[PDB]
């Protein structure tokens, strides 16, 4: 019934990009510097290779002295793991974003887990690529069986110890001369796939 898409499936790519941007467009407080996010198939291959390990833990080669993508020094990563029937790109990314309920923007205090949310709305991250793997078992879950294991990687990586974006009037601190589209800074060069 539920299809787990491959990393080149055009609808899968559209869903990942559109749904990330919708959350980035709609943040509160408004963001002055939120970059428009596009797909990167090299990031999706990286996510594919790591998701294939079926581990609920970060790719060990996201930071120096590794360099998996030739254009980013450090990569970010969000992981979602759950049942095949419940999986969709929309449900997984929304589950990441909804950690906002536990994040206090003013103080950066997180009541539980907030680093999926912060990476979704990380202003400086502008490339994403994702993959979902079918996993008979996922390490780090004992009960789960025959699950969907969905990984997105982000370039450049976010989740530095600072606010995920610069709060301010939308698009008021875009790079260089960038124009604004739905509250996002766009740039023909960055945005090409």
């Amino acid at each position: 019934a539920n299809i787990l898409p491959d990393i080149e499936n055009e609808d899968f790519i559209k869903d990942c990009v559109r749904i990330h941007n919708k959350f980035r467009s709609e943040v509160k407080p408004t963001a002055s510097d939120m970059l428009y996010m596009t797909w990167d198939p090299a990031l999706a291959q990286i996510a594919k290779a790591w998701a294939s390990n079926c581990q609920f833990s970060h790719n060990t080669r996201l930071k120096p002295p590794h360099k998996l993508h030739p254009n980013f020094t450090s990569l970010g990563e969000n992981i979602w793991t759950g049942s095949v029937p419940i999986f969709s790109v929309s449900s997984a990314i929304t589950n990441w974003y909804d950690e906002i309920q536990d994040y206090d923007f003013k103080t950066r205090i997180c009541k539980k887990v907030c680093g999926h949310y912060t990476q979704v709305v990380w202003a400086d991250s502008y490339k994403v690529g994702c993959a979902v793997q079918f996993c008979p078992k996922v390490s780090g879950f004992d009960a789960l069986s025959n699950g969907a294991h969905f990984i997105c990687n982000y370039g450049p990586g976010g989740n530095y110890p600072t606010w995920p974006y610069k709060r301010g009037a939308t698009c008021s601190a875009c790079p260089n001369n960038d124009k604004c589209l739905d509250n996002l800074c766009v740039n023909r060069q960055r945005d090409q796939v």
